[PDB]
């Protein structure tokens, strides 16, 4: 399988900046979702998982054909609570019909890293949609019920080392876990929506208790009200997740740095970019705007 990147027809930076500023404009106005966090985190969320279904054994899956739109994905039980993204981008897609959906879902998650003041993430257009049997089938998202082991040996399918993993899951500060969706709850709250560090002094300064959940679940709750789950524990108990760990809590710049990349990459995964293909977009938030 080979994924070729195919830029919109036609269209430059300026035309991508603009769908950009949608999006963030959007979530500026609809700040009072789920009491108050607004949209950020579910977008990114959202982006992290149309991209997290690739196999780098036979490359199917991933952002590339934005296959999130069918049933099958979309209704796939590890998405649970993802419909609110994708329906808070749908009028932006009606507004700018040209963009394919793998370019939209991916974009939100930018924007939204960004607009919730963390790093610039280099983004790049050419997803191109494909047909409803390209979708992959449910199962290819991660359980949260596990360990470092499992985490380790789950992220290295889509080529993400220890690093990468730890960056990656940072994002955990933002947002929130809801019963209904997952089976797990808090923090008890409420939530963040500032893109920080904080994940990692968490992780290292509370005192952490495993307790069962209403949905009969185990989960790692602090006296400060806030919650981890086990996967997110586990960066504690394996020795080197740990150090990066510490690194991470002790620079958030280092942290910043290392987030974008691997953001860009896991969005980026089993796509070929022709060398006639324009570089990276870096996009400039609404406040670098002016607007
Ligand atoms: C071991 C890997 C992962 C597991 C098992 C995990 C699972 C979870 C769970 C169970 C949820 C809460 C869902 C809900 O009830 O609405 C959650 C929330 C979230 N996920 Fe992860 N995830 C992992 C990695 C990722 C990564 C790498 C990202 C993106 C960089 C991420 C971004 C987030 C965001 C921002 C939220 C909060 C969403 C909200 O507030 O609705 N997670 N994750």
């Amino acid at each position: 399988l080979v994924h070729v990147a195919s830029v919109e027809k036609g269209r430059s930076y300026e035309d991508f900046q603009k769908v950009y500023n949608a999006i963030a404009l959007k979530l500026r106005e609809d700040d009072e979702y789920d009491n108050y966090i607004g949209y950020g985190p579910v977008l990114v969320r959202l982006a992290w998982h149309i991209s997290g279904t690739w196999d780098k054994h036979d490359n199917t899956g991933g952002s590339y054909g934005g296959t999130y739109r069918f049933k099958k994905e979309f209704n796939d039980p590890s998405n649970a609570g993802l419909q609110n993204g994708f329906k808070f981008l749908e009028p932006i897609h009606k507004e700018f019909p040209w963009i394919s959906s793998g370019d939209l879902f991916s974009l939100g998650g930018v924007t939204a890293v960004q607009e919730m003041q963390g790093p610039k993430i280099p983004w790049r257009c050419g997803r191109v949609d494909t047909p409803e049997d390209t979708t992959p089938d449910n199962g290819r998202l991660p359980d949260a019920d596990k360990d470092a082991g499992y985490v380790r040996t789950f992220f290295q399918r889509l080529n993400m080392n220890d690093r990468e993993v730890v960056a990656l899951m940072g994002a955990h500060a933002l947002g929130k876990t809801h019963l209904k969706n997952s089976g797990y709850e808090g923090p008890q709250g409420a939530a963040n929506n500032v893109f920080t560090n904080e994940f990692y002094l968490n992780l290292l300064n509370e005192d952490w208790k495993l307790e069962k959940n209403d949905a009969n679940n185990e989960q790692w709750d602090s006296k400060s009200g806030y919650m981890m789950l086990p996967t997110d524990y586990s960066l504690i108990q394996d020795p080197k997740y740990l150090s990066i760990v510490k690194e991470y809590a002790n620079d958030q710049d280092k942290f910043f740095k290392d987030f974008s990349k691997a953001f860009e990459k896991l969005l980026e995964d089993g796509i070929t970019f022709p060398k006639d293909a324009p570089s990276p977009f870096i996009f400039k938030t609404l406040e670098e705007q002016g607007l």
